[PDB]
Parts: C-alpha cells; structure tokens; sequence
C-alpha cells in the first residue's frame, strides 16, 4: 500500500528519458501522432515533458508542508499576471538544456514552440504582475505560501491597433486548455448571495440564499532552483444544473437561463466603478478561499493538534492570509460570518483572530480611488455581510472615542460608513480595522499613507503602519529575457546572484573597465537586434538598429503622460525637419499599453501616437533619425522581449501621483538608463543608483501643490515655449490628421485649457533634459559606463527582498535558501 | 520528426511496468498523491494505465487504415449504450489479469474500483445496446468502422423507487470527467440552422443561418485481442461565445443568451415528439458527421486517386452509411445538399451516390411508430433540406408511375408527403428512397416489413430488402459478465469460442458427461449467489441462492406484459397461503424497468410490484418460497448481474408487437431458460434449440388475430376463471394498497375495460406453462440438462455474425479476424 509513490517515476535530465516522456505525452496524453501533430500539439507535448517534474517536487514540497505543519501565507489577489510557464519552468527546474536538446534530435525547433504559449490571461496590470513575482519568490525563499484568485476564461482583452484605432480583440487563451493547470471537481465549494439573515436562539441564520459553485485549478509554481513548488489555486464559478426541473423552481418558467449564466460570468472576465459583479467576483473568490484555510487548518494535523476545537486560538500562528490592494477586504467580514455564525467563536474571540490574521498591501495614492461600495448593494447580495460590517464598524468607533473623548468629527472622518449622495461603505477603512498591518508599497507611498491619506488611523494605532518596496524578479526579468547580460554578470561573481541580487553591488569593481564595457554593450547589442528583428515579422516597421530606444510602456493614462512624450516627438520631429542635415543622436520612440475601453481619452492618445506614426516616418527628411512606434498588445511575454532592449527607460508621471513602479526597475536592472520625475519608487532607485546616474527631472510634489495653489493656466506657457505654440498649432491644423485635421481637437483642449496632470509644466524641462541624454548617447564609453552603476544597483528591487521582508515583519516566517531534496 | 515514434510504450505484461504507471497517473496526471487519494482516484489511475495500452494501438490502426484505404463503414445512430468500459478494456487487450496481480500488491481490490465507474451514460435501449454490439464485433471482425452519435451530458435519467414510485433522478455521468475520451477542441464544425434558400445562376445558397459548433471526443473501441481498436466520436454542441459584443448583438439586448442555452441543449439530454430539440439533434450530428466523412474521403489518399472529381463517383466504394433507424434519415437530403449545392455535381450523379451510399436499418413491428415530421419544421429551419426532400419526392413518384402507369393511390401511398390536418413528411419513405439497401432485424419482422408496411415499396424495389438479425456479442455477454460459465465451457471446447460461438454446438457432445452437468450449475449457483450477495448490499431484503430466479428486464410498457406477469405472481402467492403447507418450487421474481416519464400506466405497474413485494414479502406464512423485487434502474452494469446470475427469462410480450429483443439472446448464453409467447426472436431462438427445450407458451399471432376479428370481450375470461376473479378482486379491494385502497383502479379498469394487449387471454396457459416451469427446476439433472442443450446454441446470435451478414451483403467488404501487429 505505501507502494505507491513518488520515488521512482521521472529519471529526470536524461535526454533520453526526456524523449521518452515527450513521445509519451504526444501519442498517449493527448492521443494523437506525428503524422497529425501540429506546432500547438509538439508545444503541449514539450509542456508536459516540463510538467511531469514540477509535480513531483510539488508533491513532495507540500507533503513536506504537512509534516512540518509551518504557518500557511494565503495571498489573496484578483488579478495573477503570469504569462508563460514553458521557458520559466524550465530555467527554475533547472531543465532548458536537456529540453532544447530533445527537441534538436526531435527535429521540432524548441524557440518555434514556446511563442506558441498564449499569456495566461490570470492578470490586467502590475498589481497582479506584483503577485506573480510575490508567487516566485515566496517559493524560492521556502515559505508555505499559496496564490488565490479567479480563474478568467476570457482573461483580460486582447488589443488590436485597426485603423491604429484600438480595438479590443477578446483572450480566450484557454480554447485549447492549459496543460500546466489541473482541475479538481472533488473540492467544489458553494460560494452563497442574496438571501435573508434569521435572528435565531443561538445567533442567526443566513436563509434562502442563491448558491453558485466555485471549483478549484490548481497550478503549480517552481522556486529557483531548489525544489519548492507551491500551489497557485484559481477558482471557476459553476451554477448549480439542476435546470431542467429540480426545485420545481423551473418549469413554470426558465428565467434560471440566467442563473447559470450570470453566475457563470464570475469567471468570465478580469476587469480593464459600481457593479453587482465585481462585488460579486469580490465576494466569490475570498468566500471559496476561506474555506478552504479552515479546511487545511482544521485538518493539517489539526483533526489530530486539536488542544482547543481545533481552535483558531492557535489560528494566526499557523495561518497567515495577506490582501493585496482592497479587492480582497471582504476576507475580514466573511472570517467573522464563519468563525461566529459557523462555528460558535464569541464575537471577541473571532475578532482577535481576524486582527491577528489578516494584512492588506495598499496600492492607491489619491483617495478618491479607494473601494467603496453602496450599502444598498452590501443589504440586498450580501445581507449578513452589512451586519457584520456594521458592528465591526461600532466597535471601531467605541474604541476611536476611548482614545480621543469628543473629537466627534474624528468620529466620521474615521467611520466604515460614509454618509452622502448614496451612503457607503470604505473598504479601506474596514480592512485597516481589521488587519495587524497595513503597508504600503514605496517609500513615499507608505509616507503619505502615515501623513494625509490615514493619519488618523496611523495616530490611533502607529504600530499598524508599515513600508514593503515593490520589485521585481531575478529570474524572468534578469534571466529569461536577459540571458546573456545574466551571464556576463555571474561570471564576474557567482550563481548565488539570481537569487542575492545586491550582490550585483560587486559589479561595482567593474565601472571603467573597458572589457565589461564593451561586455554588457554587446550583450545589449544581441538584444537590441533580436529585438529589431522581431518588429518586422511580428508586426512591420523599419528601425535602424542603431538609434536611441525611448521605450515608455506603461498604462495609457492621462497621469502616465504619454502626451508630452508625443509632444517631445512633435518637436524632434519638426527640429530634424526645419534643420534637414543637423547631426543629432537618432531615437526609435515607441510607447506601447492598452487603453481601458470606452474611456476617451486614452483611446484618443493612442490614435495621437500612430498619427505621427505615419507623418513622421514616411517623410523623407527624417530618413532615419527620427522612429515613432505604438506597441500592440504590450503584454508580459512583450515586456520580457523589449525590456532588454532599452536603453532609455520613460518614466514621466506627475509627480506625486505614482505610488511605486515596476516596469521602472526592469528596466534599470536591464541596463536601461531611467529618464522620470521624482515619483513613487524613481525615488529609491536614486537613493542607490546615484542621482548623478539618473535623469530624475520636472517638477516634484511641492511645485504642483503650490502650482494648484496658485491655479494652474496653460495658455500661459503656450504663448512663452515657442515650438510649442507652433506644435499646438500644428495638431489644430490638422498637420498630423490631414482627412480630419479637427480630429485631435479635443487633445487640444484638453491641454489648452483643462489638464489635471499639468503636461505643458513640465514639457521645457523636459526638452532640455532629455538633451542630456543625447549629449551622453553618443559618448558611447560614459554612456554604458552609467549603465554599468545602474545594474550593480538594482539588488534592493528583487521580490526575493520584499517577501523577505514581508516575512520577516508582517508574516512571523523566515526565509530559507536550503535546496528541498528529491525528486 | 521520424524519432517521434508510437515504438517504445509498451511494458504490456509486465506488472512491474503496469505498477509504475499506475503511479505515474496517480502522482503525475491525476495530480494526487496516496496521503490524499481516495477509491475514485485509484480507479481513474487505473482507467488510464491501461488507456496508454488502448491509445498505442488505436494509433497503429488508423495509421493502418491509411497505408491500406480500406473502405470506411460509418455506423450513425443517436443511441450508444456503451456501459462501462474497463474490464472490457482489459478483457479484449487479455489485460484483466495483470491488471489485478498489479493492483492486488498496491493493496487495492479490482473488483471495487471496477464499480466506481459510471456506466456510459450514452443510451437509453435496445437500440444503443445493439449499436454498441455491433460496434464491438466491427472491431472483432476487423472492420474499418466509425461509430457516431451525440454525446449526451447528463444522459438519460437515473431510474430511483422512491417509496415504490419511479422518481426520475438524472445522469450527468461527466460529474467527475470520463477518462476514455479525449476532447478535440482542434475539430470543430459548424452545423447551419434556419436561415434561406437564396437561389442564383448556377444553384442555391442557404444564407442568413444560426450556426451551432459541433466538438467532437473520441473513445477508441478494442476488438478481441486482434490489436484493432477503432473510432467512437461523439458530437457535443457548443454555441459561439462572441455574444459578448461581437455581432453588436448583444449591447442592444442580452436575450441571445437564450442562443447559447438552446444551443447547448441539442446534447444536454436524450429521450426518455415533434419538438424541434428531437429534430435539431438529429439533423446536427448528420451535418457534422457528414463533414469529417467527406473529409476523410478527399483525405485518404483520394486527393491522390482524384482521377474525375474526387470522385464521388468512387465514394461509395470507399465510404458506407448505416442508417440505424428513421433518426438519421436527414443524412440522405444532407449528403445530396453538400454534393449537389457545395461541390457541383448534378443531380442525377448526386443521386446515384447518396443511393449506392446509405443502408436504412428499421426496428419496428408496426405502421404506426415511422418518424414524421411536419413540414412547417422541415420549412422553419431546415428550408434547404426540405426542397430536396421535396425533388427526391418528387422524382420518385415518376420511378413509381413508369412502373406503376396508373396506380394513382400508389402514388400517394409511397409519397414521402403524408396529407391530412397537418402535413408530414414520412421519414421511413424517405430512407427506402434514398438507401439500397433497406433490412428487418428478424426474419419475421424483415417478412411483414415486405408483407405488410412496405409492400408497395418492396414491388417497386426487391432487391433492397434484406433481413439481418440482431445478436449479442459473446465478449461482453458471455466472457465478461459471467467468466464463470466462461471457464467450464473454454476447457472443453477452447478458448477459441469468444471470437466464433458456433463452436459451441460442440458443447451438446457433453450433455450426458455428468461432470459438466454439475459444472454448468455449480456456475449459476455461484452466479445466484454472488447476485444474492448484491441484494443485500447494494440496497437489501433477504435471498434465497437455490430458489428458482425468475427475471423480467425490459422496459416497462403495456405491450411488453410485466401486469401478467403481476397477476402470476400473485395467483402463486394465493396459492402458498390457501394451502402453506403444500410443498412449492420457490422462486424469487425480480422485475425490473425503467418505466417513461409521464407514462402514467408505466408508471403504476412499477408501484404494484413494489407493493405486491411488502405485502408478500414479509408474510411470514410464505418464508421465502415466493419473493418479489423490482430492479432499480435497470442498466448494462446490472445486466451484467443480474442476466448471468437468472434462471426463467420472461419473455412474454403479446404475439405479434415485438420485432427481435437482444436482451433474448443474453439469456440463453448465460444458461437460463426462457418462457415466452411466440413472436419475433423466441421465434429463432426455438428453432436453433428445438421447441422441447424452450417454453414458448400463448396466443400465437393468428390466434390473437381471431380474438380481436371476434372483439376481445375480457369480461367473460374474468367470468370463467375463478384464480384470476380473486387476484382481480385482491387489486380493487385494496389488497396490496391498503392505505390507498382504490389506489390501482385505472390498473383494474385498463384491464377490464380496455386491455390493447390481452393480458387475460393469455393468463390460463401461462400460468399452466409456470407450473410445468417449476416441474424440471425440480429435477436439476436434467434441469441443467436443457440448458446445456441451450447454451450450446446459442452460436448464431452473436453480433459477428450479424455484422458478417452486414460487411459482406450490404457494406460490401468481407470480414477479417486477423491479428494487426501493434504495437
Ligand atoms: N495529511 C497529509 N499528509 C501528507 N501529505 C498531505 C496530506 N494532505 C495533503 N497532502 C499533500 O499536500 C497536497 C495539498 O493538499 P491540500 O491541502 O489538501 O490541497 C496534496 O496533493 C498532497 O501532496
Ligand atoms: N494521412 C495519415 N497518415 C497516417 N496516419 C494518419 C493519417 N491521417 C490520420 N492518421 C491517423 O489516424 C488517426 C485518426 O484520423 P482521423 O481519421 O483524421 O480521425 C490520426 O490521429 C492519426 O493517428
Ligand atoms: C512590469 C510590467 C508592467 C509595469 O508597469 P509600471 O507602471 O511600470 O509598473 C506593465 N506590464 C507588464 C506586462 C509588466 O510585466
Ligand atoms: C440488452 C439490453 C436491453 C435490451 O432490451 P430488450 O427489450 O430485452 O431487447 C435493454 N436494456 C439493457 C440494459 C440491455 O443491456
């Protein structure tokens, strides 16, 4: 009987035993053959041959988890950016060497089958691109950790530049499966809505609610090289299917048609304000996931560790359950429905326990931004939720009032419930009542969180308030997409590197040494080429490998600023034009991201974009100086590609309004020089890299509060800036749109008159800024000399540092670089 | 590329080998581990151990199938009663033993895991199990042969008593997925809907249709140990999910979500009229099945032997349709819609095509049953198809004329248009039509199929009807279910049998050898035993293994006389309490059927045997020499059982309705001896086994012919038998309805007053051949004695040889039991 197990069934690097398991997996798995198979079928067969070894290990990692019974950190997230899981199986299982061999002999090109993988659509932005390194990293620093979230069928759209016009074409990446997921049925779980609250004898009831089923996929996630994997679960509405007769309920009428439909579209869809389904998504996922941690707490020798009723007493030390941005605040009031009206626990003794479990990592810097949902929405889906939500709420306020007696408007300025045009309650508020921490995510952000935006919170419990830097990973934004410039960095120092990035510091030894000059340029050099090679085959163009790579691939936002990038561009643009043989540096500006459909704006922006696009680059004086590019469908597996090859990173929001960045730190770890403002985490990345060794310009906060404080008017730099009065009056002439030269009209406005993010302010220093980087340019020795100093400076910004830290203070787990054994 | 081979995968015999991939399913495929792994876990291990060895060969096959071209047999039919496919995996693959050492040392019982699987929810009757008999022997008899019908969900539903009432429960198999079928997402194909007839220059377009996908899974299907295993590729229907936004549909109004669900439902569930759901799934599976048929066809090297169109001038000779009842029938207008509208062939040619091409094969015994559906359907949705059901009508009412010049009611008695208040279109006239070859199921029935129904047919073309006749496959009903019998015949004669039951007349050489006389029947003793064992565990109510097992299993109707077999039962019970001490041959009777839903008379004669049963069942005056037990949902898993472990097989319908009955032939094999009137296959199981070793009994046709000329008046039967005017007043009075005593009046009064099938002309000499039943049980000797005299028999009713007579008279190709390699 213990006969079956784990110990002999993969015979792992073998090249050979890797051919056998391919073969294997085309013809049997997926029961098919050569003369048949397609590019799609030899990838799906190669992901199995790759996912074979991860449950392995993943079997034994978490049956290790249930010997050593450690504290379980259940991330809770609605967004999980992954994207691709081929190449970086491959590079933390150890495995891309064997692999590539196989399919040498094999005759199938293994490059040709991992482009075939579509972008598991899990994720929309950085928040959800943030959990995935978050996913990495816990792994490789050993903690029992576990991702939740929605599984999205239909992900997130798709973008598509008609008519370099934006239109969304839909993601369903999983029309053909993923062989890297596994559904469980056997764990399906009610999540209940709507309904009615009894007050009844022993508490209450919460009766004749509507019920919709979440079950479970789990996929599995590798650490760096040393055999941890862990358990990603995504979960996926299915209606109850009684629907034919049973509840004699149908019959008289199938209006259930719509059940089983709204139901099901919990998972249909990421999104891209006020709607019962983002609530409901909200509410789906964190009941679904709580309980499960109740069953792997009540049973993880548990059923055996009982002492108090396999009590939650005991609860925050072995269960630690983290909410990433708000969306998951609805984890503090469902755990006080379960452990009250489930269980028994007295209110008191639940909320303890809620405290002492749960943490939320926040994300927003202005507060209007902050979730807040009507009541009357709460009181009709979730009716036991408002109760709970109010009482939490009094007993908050009865403690405001011990510690300040009659500050009476503390007391509403405080409050879960907000009164107005529609009362409502802030989830912010809620999750700080309810969580042991609260963190930020930059140094600023988390600043601010103290100063404005919660003080009155972080005065009544300081102890609350802490600070967790965003970063990225080693592994895919260092090793999968830069590999060679992974390489000659280890040679200079070591492996340990990719998984103790500071120790890119030692690099320092290297800045005047003409070799890793010559060095880290010509890794950038591949690079730069690959990618120039890309950009015409997916998609058409005409670089010149040579020139400038002004990359800025962000969200399309008003606050990002692409529109004084383009108006950076309109000048280059005119300047090489009125001055046709003037020797400047070249510069290949291309700025990719999806809008965010139906908002005007940033679907006016992008048509900005690829106007010029056409303009510029088919006006002959310009030749090859001058590149305007809009990056389509800008995804995870298209930053890998291009991060690379940047030279100058875009980093232009107002300041004051990021409250961090990722994408910034991939590009300074990729030897791409910043340009950007003293924002969010530009800032840290001074604090090390040197701000000499940085572009950092424009206007910090102080200048746009005082700006706001004495009015902001833009035709007043308009009529001083002289190349901008003539680009303004370019775009109206319709310079730039000759079929509808009135189309940008609104751009026009929209800056001429009513800008929030005081674009215009910052365009002249701008201009003369970005002149600096074109002196250093084309001072080639310097210029990857400052490249250098950068990348020994991106240690601080790993995941492997934040979850260190989140281990450390938050959490009560430390870290682990000890390799498990096996398989 | 010739490296990606199907050579090494195959340990076969080796238990070491089939140990280790059952623990590679279980931790690599399956995900699961033995810490977690539950019984269902362990058989889906085992379920895909052995589907390696299933899918190694069904690759060498087909592979075969196209080095060779043979001609392809397509068999549709929208039933496939498949029922549980891994002792028969392993049985035809010699597999069943060493699939138990195997499991026997990781300490897990066979049998156990064995019943985990859920039947093939794929049929409902007669005609499913049938189709998958055949398709069991195509494989045999190595036929290149494809079987396709729908796949049903939620199947039919699950038949559940309760209290004594058949509540219907339902059959949604897939709960837990079904590890035999692969999906084939890569496949699918649009069927079209609605929609117009637009006709231009040179023919016809069908513009404006709902279009539904078609996505097919495929189970492979093993012949007995040749290494053939073919192709069972069911169809599942699956709306397109741009209703979301593309069309601009949806935006406007989300009632399209409505589409999506009718969509859907063409597989949500079988039957159990003139619907449109009934319609629609008849005419998807015919549009998709057609498409892979003629895509195979200018496939299978046919795009190398064009010479002249591809031609389907040659396709007859390289395809085959099988038409297995009315419901395919639209696949003859459908094979002339894409030849004529879509290639350009013209009619004539088209014609001579779709004729050469299908095989109608009937089941019915009367005129009243034949498929009709109201050309306001065929017109609403199904416009083109019916303007060639139109000229093919059209056409054949001249063939007629010529042939017939001046028999005009002939002319509107073949019309394929029936004329009255609603105007039909017969689909049986349509299938004559358009196949060559149109053939009973019996010899009797194919003789009132050219006597009666089809006569005229029959004088305008006797060269299409043919007789074939139904038969069982000796794998399945002899091997498999009762090894047993299996065992103690293989000595004798030799395990070459199973693929030739004829050689089973040798078996009649032994029927004096006294040895197997007590081998046969220490068999069924273990077999009643066995069974005994089930009706205590799986539900209970206290056996007897030596009393005579009296069995009735078949549907529950009115025709097919279960109420007769009632007021037997109950005539003998009067008769153990009149006299208790009198010395009666005890029998427990088992009746078992899925009644209909909503047939209100199926649905009380159930009730009666479940009240008949608590009153006699528990009374202690009988002890248990007369017990009654209804089946609970009748299914081949319990077939399996229960028709091994039987002694009377109640074979009493009235004369004259029923056309062959394959449940006839499982009897016989299994060594059970039948009691029954004499029509359709008692007819030719009597005549292999001579009259003296059967108990035919009962209003022979002419007889009941006579009864009816002279009006049935069942009255004077109650005036002159006394046993039958008790049991008659036992139903009314309330005797075994106590609580609800007038409780079976529409019982008593449907018997009295309007009886359609007799059930009191034939009680007298029925209940007199039950006594003369009860005689030799009483005698073992010679009891075993006749029923060697039968099992021996047996050998013209295997379905080999039924498809025998098929491949080589109408299919066209002769059979071949060869071993193929593989692997
Ligand atoms: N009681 C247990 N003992 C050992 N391993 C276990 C146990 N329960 C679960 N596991 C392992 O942990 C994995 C995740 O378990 P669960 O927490 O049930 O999702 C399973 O796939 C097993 O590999
Ligand atoms: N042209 C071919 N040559 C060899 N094998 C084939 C060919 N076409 C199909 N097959 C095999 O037959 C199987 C079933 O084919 P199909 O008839 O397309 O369902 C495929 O999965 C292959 O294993
Ligand atoms: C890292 C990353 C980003 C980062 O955006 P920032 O605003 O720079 O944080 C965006 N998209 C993808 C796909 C990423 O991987
Ligand atoms: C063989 C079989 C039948 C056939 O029914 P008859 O009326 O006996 O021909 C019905 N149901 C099941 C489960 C069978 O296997």
């Amino acid at each position: 009987r213990k006969q079956i197990s784990v110990r002999g069934l993969a015979g792992v690097e073998n090249v050979t035993e890797l051919k056998k398991n391919f073969n294997r997996h085309l013809h049997f798995t997926l029961v098919k053959d050569r003369n048949v198979a397609t590019p799609r079928d030899y990838y799906f067969a190669l992901a199995h041959t790759v996912r074979d070894h991860l449950v392995g290990r993943w079997i034994r990692t978490q049956q290790h988890y249930y010997e050593k019974d450690p504290k379980r950190i259940y991330y809770l997230s609605l967004e999980f950016y992954m994207g691709r899981t081929l190449q970086n199986t491959m590079v933390n299982l150890a495995l891309e060497n064997a692999c590539d061999e196989a399919t040498y002999q094999l005759g199938l090109d293994m490059e040709e089958l991992e482009e075939i993988e579509e972008d598991a659509g899990l994720g929309n932005g950085g928040l959800g691109r943030l959990a995935a390194c978050f996913l990495d990293s816990m792994a490789t620093l050993g903690l029992a950790a576990y991702g939740y979230g929605i599984r999205y069928e239909f992900g997130i759209f798709n973008q598509k530049i008609c008519g370099g016009w934006q239109m969304e074409e839909a993601d369903d990446w999983l029309r053909y499966g993923n062989p890297w997921e596994k559904a469980r049925p056997e764990f399906t779980l009610p999540v209940h809505f709507y309904g009615r609250v009894e007050h009844t004898s022993q508490g209450a009831k919460w009766v004749d609610t509507q019920v919709v089923l979440a079950m479970p996929y789990d996929t599995p996630v590798p650490g760096y090289r040393n055999n941890v994997v862990n358990t990603m679960r995504l979960w996926s509405a299915k209606a109850p299917n009684d629907f034919n007769l049973k509840d004699f309920n149908v019959g008289g009428y199938i209006q259930a048609v719509l059940d089983r439909n709204l139901a099901e579209n919990i998972s249909r869809v990421l999104y891209p304000e006020g709607k019962e389904l983002r609530l409901k998504q909200e509410y789906f996922v964190v009941a679904a996931t709580l309980q499960d941690i109740i069953r792997r707490f009540k049973s993880s020798k548990f059923g055996c560790r009982d002492p108090v009723r396999t009590n939650f007493d005991a609860f925050p030390d072995k269960v630690a359950i983290q909410l990433n941005d708000t969306h998951p605040s609805l984890a503090i009031p469902e755990l006080m429905r379960v452990l009250v009206d489930l269980e028994r626990l007295d209110w008191d003794k639940a909320w303890e326990v809620t405290v002492k479990t749960c943490a939320y990592t926040n994300h927003t810097v202005i507060p209007e931004a902050l979730e807040r949902w009507p009541v009357h929405l709460l009181e009709t889906l979730l009716p036991r939720h408002l109760q709970i939500i109010y009482e939490i709420n009094q007993r908050f306020l009865n403690r405001v009032a011990a510690a300040f007696p009659g500050d009476v408007d503390r007391l509403r300025r405080m409050s879960l419930v907000e009164e107005g045009a529609v009362k409502r309650i802030n989830m912010a508020h809620l999750c700080i009542a309810g969580s042991h921490a609260v963190n930020g995510v930059a140094r600023i952000h988390s600043e601010i969180l103290k100063k404005t935006i919660f003080k009155d919170f972080y005065e009544l419990e300081p102890h609350k308030f802490q600070n967790k830097t965003n970063g990225i990973t080693p592994r895919r934004w260092l090793v999968l997409c830069n590999p060679g410039l992974a390489e000659i960095i280890a040679e200079r120092i070591g492996e340990e590197y990719i998984s103790d990035l500071d120790q890119l510091r030692k690099l320092l030894s290297y800045v005047d040494d003409e070799a890793f000059i010559r060095d880290v340029a010509k890794v950038k050099q591949e690079n730069k080429l690959k990618f120039a090679a890309y950009l015409e085959r997916e998609y058409k163009v005409h670089i010149n490998p040579n020139s400038l790579f002004d990359v800025q691939v962000k969200r399309i936002h008003e606050y990002k600023r692409q529109l004084l990038n383009c108006l950076h561009v309109i000048t280059l643009y005119n300047r090489i034009k009125k001055e046709p043989n003037k020797f400047v540096v070249p510069r290949t500006v291309m700025i990719g991201g999806k809008a965010a459909p139906g908002y005007h704006m940033a679907k006016m922006i992008i048509k900005l974009i690829t106007a010029i696009g056409d303009v510029v680059n088919h006006d002959p004086v310009v030749g090859d100086r001058l590149r305007v590019i809009f990056l389509e469908n800008y995804r995870v597996s298209l930053a890998e590609k291009v991060i690379p090859a940047a030279d100058l990173s875009e980093q232009i929001s107002t300041a004051g309004t990021e409250a961090s960045g990722t994408g910034n730190m991939k590009f300074m770890l990729n030897g791409a020089l910043t340009i950007g403002t003293m924002d969010g985490a530009n800032v840290e990345m001074a604090e090390e890299a040197g701000e000499e060794n940085f572009f950092i310009f424009g206007m910090r906060v102080e200048d746009v509060d005082r700006l706001d404080q004495r009015g902001y008017n833009a035709q007043e730099y308009y009529d001083r800036i002289p190349e901008l009065r003539q680009i303004i009056e370019q775009l109206s002439s319709g310079f730039f749109s000759p079929k509808q030269p009135d189309l940008f009209k609104d751009i026009v406005n929209m800056l001429m008159h009513h800008d929030r993010f005081k674009v215009f302010a910052d365009y002249e220093e701008y201009v003369k800024c970005q002149e600096r980087v074109s002196a250093l340019y084309k001072n080639p020795r310097e210029w990857t000399r400052m490249v250098i100093r950068n990348i020994a400076t991106s240690g601080k910004f790993s995941s492997d540092r934040t979850i260190a830290q989140y281990a450390r203070e938050i959490w009560g787990v430390e870290p682990s670089r000890q390799r498990l054994p096996a398989p």
